[PDB]
């Protein structure tokens, strides 16, 4: 007998109330611009992988990012561009500008509005408690808006959140994994960074949603608010699962394989052991004490279920009281 399906909470039927077109990515006509717009600058520091450079519009002098879309499937491609001109304009999502194709290389480049190469990873272990609370709501905004348009960014870590910290302004960028939410649809649970991987990636269960970004916020908000990157440190998948086992108990867990009717990999029978759901003032300490409230540790318990359905939404995370005092000031100024 098959796992148990499973529907998104939200925004469920929302791609299919579009016109096919919105969503149907393959069937998407790119009107490929020239690379002779736009003269390379330098490379940004983006790893090993990535092909990320500031550059200069020519004819406005205006400064832009490119992203060179290194080989991969043209069917990723179209899936990525359609992706961003469908969030184009909506908060704190970066801008598409243009799409070019190399004159001889016939490679193609994304063109972004400019941000500078200041991501939250090089921020979010020496923020205030205020702090953490504004970005993390701006952070809500970007996912809420994604997930009313039907949309999962599947790839939620700070690397992919960039902060201008002067001016208080977030993005969130690389929409290279993101996905169109269709009930039913069985997904690819070979997406994410482990760490930042939720326990349906881990278990195989693969009719997952939007719920899926809101697991991953919370190993964002667990590393901030106790000092702790990653929060889940496993050695590679398998121990990912074990990591977290120690931490929300392994009765919930099987409670979840039991309800999915979820198949585990056989490995898994050795590692996970038996283990009680841990409180949270266990990882609170003197160098993390000022970051940690009653509201954080509420907040955090209801992101990180097992039970993707049982995960709090964006919306209601932006509800709950840990962001009372930013949206008192945010109505304010
Ligand atoms: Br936009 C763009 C994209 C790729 C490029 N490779 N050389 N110069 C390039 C420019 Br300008
Ligand atoms: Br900055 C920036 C802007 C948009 C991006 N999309 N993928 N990677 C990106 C980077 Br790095
Ligand atoms: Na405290």
């Amino acid at each position: 007998s098959g796992p148990v399906p499973s529907r998104a909470r939200v925004y469920t039927d929302v791609n299919t109330h579009r016109p096919r077109e919105y969503w149907d990515y393959e069937s998407h006509v790119v009107e490929w611009g020239n690379q002779d717009d736009y003269q390379l600058v330098r490379k940004l520091g983006r790893g090993k992988y990535s092909e990320v450079f500031e550059a200069i519009n020519i004819t406005n002098n205006e400064k832009v990012v490119v992203k060179i879309l290194k080989p991969v499937k043209k069917k990723k491609i179209k899936r990525e561009i359609k992706i961003l001109e469908n969030l184009r304009g909506g908060p704190n999502i970066i801008t598409l500008a243009d799409i070019v194709k190399d004159p001889v290389s016939r490679t193609p480049a994304l063109v972004f509005e400019h941000v500078n190469n200041t991501d939250f990873k090089q921020l979010y272990q020496t923020l205030t408690d205020y702090d953490i609370r504004f970005y993390m709501y701006e952070i809500l905004k970007a996912l809420d808006y994604c997930h009313s348009m039907g949309i999962m960014h599947r790839d939620v870590k700070p690397h992919n959140v960039m902060i201008d910290h002067e001016h208080r302004k977030l993005r969130l960028i690389d929409w290279g994994l993101a996905e169109f939410y269709h009930p039913g649809q069985e997904y690819n649970v070979r997406v994410a960074s482990r760490y930042f991987k939720g326990p349906e990636l881990l278990v195989d269960y693969q009719m997952y949603d939007y719920s899926l970004d809101m697991w991953s916020l919370g190993c964002m908000l667990a590393s901030m608010i106790f000092r702790k990157e990653p929060f889940f440190h496993g050695h590679d998948n398998y121990d990912q699962l074990v990591r977290i086992a120690k931490v929300l108990g392994t009765e919930d867990l099987y409670d979840y394989i039991d309800k999915y009717n979820i198949e585990l990999d056989p490995r898994f029978n050795d590692i996970l052991g038996r283990h009680s759901r841990k409180r949270w003032e266990r990882f609170v300490h003197s160098e993390n004490q000022h970051l940690v409230s009653p509201e954080a540790l509420d907040f955090l318990d209801k992101l990180l279920r097992y039970d993707h359905q049982s995960r709090l939404t964006a919306r209601e995370a932006m509800e709950h009281p840990y962001f009372y005092t930013v949206v008192k000031d945010q109505a304010r100024m």
